């Protein structure tokens, strides 16, 4: 199916402040986070994926099997714990992060040579787009 493997650089990041505000991230950290332009480093073998969000401040590592619920420790972000499931939805990845915040999750997919990531919480939608360096 779709292989997201790649070192992806951020081109677009819309509404990230609002998204972090909804996660109750403190103003200080939001200030910094919004100028980080994290890379996405993905290594995938079928339904097994490691997704590393990389920045000079902090990294965030996801390591999961598509379709299989797991205990997600969002330490360094909002330091919350979710019961998270990343599922196939055709060629898209659909992540649901069950926990304190309503409607928390994200959708990831490829359009041509672009990786699209939409992150959501409580009706806030942050839009990110990434590209590999050719
Ligand atoms: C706030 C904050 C950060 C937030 C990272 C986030 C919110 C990553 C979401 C990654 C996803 C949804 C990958 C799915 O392919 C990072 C840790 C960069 C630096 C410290 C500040
Ligand atoms: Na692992």
């Amino acid at each position: 199916p779709v292989d997201f493997t790649g070192y992806w650089k951020m081109l677009v990041n819309e509404n990230f402040e609002e998204y972090l505000r909804a996660l109750d991230v403190n103003v200080a950290l939001r200030k910094i986070a919004n100028l980080l332009k994290p890379d996405l480093e993905i290594v995938q073998d079928g339904d097994h994926m490691i997704i590393r969000t990389l920045s000079t401040f902090r990294n965030y590592i996801m390591d999961f099997q598509v379709g299989k619920e797991f205990e997600e420790d969002l330490t360094g972000i909002d330091d919350r714990k979710c019961m998270t499931t990343v599922s196939w939805d055709g060629d898209k990845l659909q992540c649901v992060q069950k926990g304190e915040k309503e409607g928390r999750g994200w959708t990831q997919w490829i359009e041509g040579d672009e990786l699209h990531l939409e992150m959501r919480v409580e009706g806030v939608v942050c839009k990110q787009v990434f590209k590999k360096v050719q």
